[PDB]
């Protein structure tokens, strides 16, 4: 497939649970929410090299790596992780992460494609899924 695009959210599920299970408090966690609705994902896919630029109104990132190799990222909650990406299906990864540092809940993320030219992000600690979904601007 060709994950490359500008990608505005349009659905958001669950993340309020998600920066709960994370240790978020309630006011920052509604504050972060709002931010969510702002969300924007930004990709550039070459082969099995992936671009990916996150941002919101205040705050922008960039993650980098190719399936198959370890490179170290942020979890939802901002904790440094090594992290390996690898594919489920033609149009769907999946990211198992591993904190550097301390314990803490089970992290994840999903991106998948689907037929219907949406991009499908989840992001999951233990228990909780958060999904997200986007079209291309
Ligand atoms: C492939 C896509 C990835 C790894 C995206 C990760 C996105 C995040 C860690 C987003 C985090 C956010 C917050 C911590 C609060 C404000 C809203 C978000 C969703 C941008």
């Amino acid at each position: 497939p060709n994950f490359s695009g500008n990608w505005k959210i349009i659905r958001s599920e669950n993340f309020e649970e998600l920066l709960k299970v994370l240790g978020v408090n309630v006011m920052l966690r509604k504050i972060a929410v709002a931010a969510a609705s702002k969300y924007a994902v930004e990709i550039k896919q070459e082969g099995d090299t992936f671009y990916i630029k996150v941002s919101t109104t205040v705050y922008t990132t960039e993650i980098n790596f190719k399936v198959g190799e370890e490179f170290e990222e942020q979890t939802v909650d901002g904790r440094p992780c090594k992290s390996l990406v690898k594919w489920e299906s033609e149009n769907k990864m999946v990211c198992e992460q591993k904190l550097l540092k301390g314990e803490g809940p089970k992290t994840s993320w999903t991106k998948e494609l689907t037929n219907d030219g949406e991009l499908i992000q989840t992001m999951t600690a233990d228990d909780v899924v958060c999904t997200q979904v986007f079209v291309r601007e």
